[PDB]
């Protein structure tokens, strides 16, 4: 029993993390096969990121311009090369902890863990979800570039997320580990915003089954909703449309439950219309929307 | 920015798990050295349980009884006792990846990272604190014994929780690494129910000193507290007193906010007094408290 905001284990993670150094710029690489990844500003200077042409920037520099430390061991580099906004060192030493591993770029709505690092060295793991606006609530200081999101299925990580910037209301954006941005940013210093985000519909859904699975059933109700209706409901209240898609996901909890999909949305068209009255699910005073229908899965008892 | 529950990269603690055979019992155990720790109910059958004499049980047992294995490998166990509830196997093979390590018995209030496990494998870490009841909230399904909690502290990993059972309010139970239970427990099926539980007030301070520290202001006031008063009112609403000594311990964030111990407790009285008027603190519409005053200072921005 419980339900906890659980993060995958770290450690096929930290065997990867390196810091790399240019200039007066540190800032976290991961190191998988002979080859480091991190973001492209390393190469940049503050004032460079007012306007920055990083082809221009990157022709400048030299192998030697970039320093590679894995724990207490320099790590030669012998080439270098951008693919988006990511720079990709070549490094003479393949990393012999090296995962199995694959690079996804995710959708919104997907969660995955982070593993937050300063200067090479991890620090802590945490759960998050990639918003509807392509933007995540992390946690992140000043030195967390390089920062990789990650999930891990039967021995092979796949890595989904880079940490580059902090946007002005606190929340987060990054590329995926080919160094596109998720969202519409830019890794220039410019008047970008977060967009207006909504809540994830189906991991809401998810999430009340989890605590039906675990044991309460005190927001569950005997009426069912339309798809139609519901989704009525849903964008009065900022949530994502609900899609056939998301139901048929929703199956397998579904079945488990023997609770139909369409009569848990009646469930939540309840609770978003007359809120929660002092009671929580899940040790939670809001619906929480940060846990997948494969998460619920893979933590709960089947 | 941002704030995160946040636990200690796993990955020294992976490389300590194995799995531990008795009979028909499996469950997990921890791989130090030449030693292997794991719950002493592994030499249980199910019938046992009701009034086990664990050295009667364990006296009719040889080596050769417990199967231990470490990812591929089989482990020849050499020696085995019995410490308080913990069962000490000792094999040929010192673990190479055991890690800087100590064992420590933790205080209720204090936090702790959980890797939970199956047959050996990690699946999953997460934060959560010793509650003053001295149960846990943690997420346990069958199968999870002998997973471990623990902290890191400059490559030294505190162990400081062995999981052995669930309380049937769905709250665990467990021991330190040494074999003495948290709380009242036993490990024998009985009557036992977790107590009366309180909530963490130096947590909560430290937790709202949090908020201030990312920007958010809302629930101050212009007011102070007496420490008397202010426990008053912390006995009504079934928090524990706060001491002198949480007061100390909550001078480096109040040095860093420039807000008075007493002051922030003149705002969490109000809050507990009126509640939270649809407004949320670090995205918690609850008074969290599950982080103590060092875990906000290592998170937090300085
Ligand atoms: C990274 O660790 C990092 O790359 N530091 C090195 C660096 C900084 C500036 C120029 C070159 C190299 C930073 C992680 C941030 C730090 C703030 C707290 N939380 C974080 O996640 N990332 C940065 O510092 C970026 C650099 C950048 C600037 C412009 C851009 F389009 C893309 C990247 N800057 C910010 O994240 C950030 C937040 C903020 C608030 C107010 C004013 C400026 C500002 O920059
Ligand atoms: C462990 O993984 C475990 O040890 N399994 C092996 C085992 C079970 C029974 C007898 C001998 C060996 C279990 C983890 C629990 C499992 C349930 C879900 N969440 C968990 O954390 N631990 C157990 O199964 C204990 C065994 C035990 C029994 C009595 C005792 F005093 C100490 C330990 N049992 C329970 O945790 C538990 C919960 C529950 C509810 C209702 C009826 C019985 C019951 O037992």
């Amino acid at each position: 029993s419980g339900f906890r905001k659980m993060a995958f284990p770290s450690g096929k993670v930290e065997g990867c993390m390196v810091q790399v150094t240019c200039g007066t710029t540190t800032l976290n690489g991961l190191w998988l096969d002979d080859v480091v990844y991190c973001p492209r500003h390393v190469i940049c200077t503050s004032e460079d990121m007012l306007n920055p042409n990083y082809e221009d920037l990157l022709i400048r520099k030299s192998n030697h311009n970039f320093l590679v430390q894995a724990g207490n061991v320099q790590l030669r580099v012998i080439g270098h090369s951008m693919q988006n906004c990511v720079l990709k060192l070549k490094v003479d030493t393949a990393n012999p902890k090296t995962p199995k591993y694959k690079f996804v770029r995710i959708q919104p709505g997907q969660t995955f863990s982070v593993l937050a690092c300063y200067n090479g060295s991890p620090s802590g793991v945490y759960q998050c979800a990639m918003r509807p606006n392509f933007t995540i609530k992390g946690s992140f200081l000043n030195g967390s570039c390089g920062s990789v999101g990650f999930n891990i299925d039967y021995d092979c990580v796949s890595f989904c997320y880079m940490h580059h910037m902090e946007l002005p209301t606190g929340v987060h954006a990054g590329t995926d580990l080919e160094g596109n941005f998720y969202g519409p940013f830019v890794d220039r210093q410019t008047a970008q915003a977060a967009g207006t985000d909504t809540t994830i519909t189906v991991n809401v859904l998810a999430w009340l089954y989890a605590a039906v699975i675990n044991g309460d059933r005190w927001f569950l109700n005997r009426f069912t909703t339309t798809l139609n209706d519901f989704n009525l409901v849903a964008m009065k209240y900022n949530y994502e449309p609900l899609t056939q898609d998301h139901v048929d996901i929703l199956g397998p909890l579904s079945a488990q439950t023997g609770i139909a999909v369409l009569d848990m949305c009646a469930s939540l068209k309840e609770l978003l219309q007359n809120g929660m009255n002092g009671r929580t699910i899940l040790g939670s005073a809001l619906l929480e929307d940060e846990f997948t229908p494969f998460d619920v899965v893979r933590q709960c008892s089947g």
